[PDB]
């Protein structure tokens, strides 16, 4: 018993850039700091955007920040809490059996806001700062314009579907693989997390 050890907080290591006209992924903490913060769960960063780069000691994947909360997948997270400015956040949302997790999105981020438009021309925000175009194909799935090796999503789940005009419009949670080529994408549709609220 009195050497079981505490599972570490998910830590924002870094964001995607969609401020401007381009497109791009900055770090925000290395791999040392990262290890420190998981553990502290104390993280004094100054937090900005909507999507983040997010690491446990484990796992490295992405968040997105819709209607306030920051949402994440289950499969990356598990019940992590999140390091925050004054220590450990808990969960404010879990469901295994949507894959999804939500925190209080960190002070200084911003929030997408959920789609209404109806519109099935969406658009897959990677990692990498990719910004893939998707046709929506039904609740919770949406096939890629142009197919990609696995390899290009991996990492990228947490990451938002967004409408033409910026909503969003799910959380990217599984690739629906064949041969290794992804040709579609299963989400989190965005009315799910607001049921979960
Ligand atoms: C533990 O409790 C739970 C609860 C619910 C749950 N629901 C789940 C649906 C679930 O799926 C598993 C995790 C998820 C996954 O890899 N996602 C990410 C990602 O990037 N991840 S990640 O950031 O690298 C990571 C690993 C966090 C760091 C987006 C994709 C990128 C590349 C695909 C790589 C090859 C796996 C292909 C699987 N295709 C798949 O299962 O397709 C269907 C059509 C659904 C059969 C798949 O995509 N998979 C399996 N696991 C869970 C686990
Ligand atoms: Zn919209």
């Amino acid at each position: 018993m009195a050497s079981m050890k505490k599972k570490g907080s998910v830590v924002i290591v870094g964001r995607i850039n969609l401020s401007g006209d381009t497109a791009y992924a900055q770090q925000t903490r290395g791999e040392e700091g990262c290890q420190e913060t998981s553990q502290t769960g104390r993280d004094k960063n100054q937090v900005e955007g909507e999507v983040q780069i997010v690491s446990t000691a484990t796992q490295t994947f992405l968040a997105t920040s819709i209607n306030g909360v920051l949402w994440t997948v289950y499969h990356g997270a598990g019940t992590r809490t999140i390091a925050s400015p004054k220590g450990p956040v808990t969960q404010m949302y879990t469901n295994v059996d949507k894959d999804l997790v939500g925190w209080q999105a960190p002070q200084g981020s911003r929030s997408l806001t959920p789609c209404t438009c109806g519109s099935s021309d969406l658009y897959l925000v990677t990692r990498h700062a990719d910004v893939i175009p998707v046709r929506r194909r039904g609740d919770s799935r949406g096939s890629l314009l142009s197919p990609r090796p696995i390899s290009y999503l991996k990492g990228s789940s947490g990451g938002p579907l967004l409408c033409p005009a910026g909503h969003a419009v799910g959380i990217f949670r599984a690739a629906v693989s064949t041969r290794g080529v992804a040709k579609a994408v299963a989400f989190i549709p965005v009315e799910s997390l607001e049921t979960t609220m």
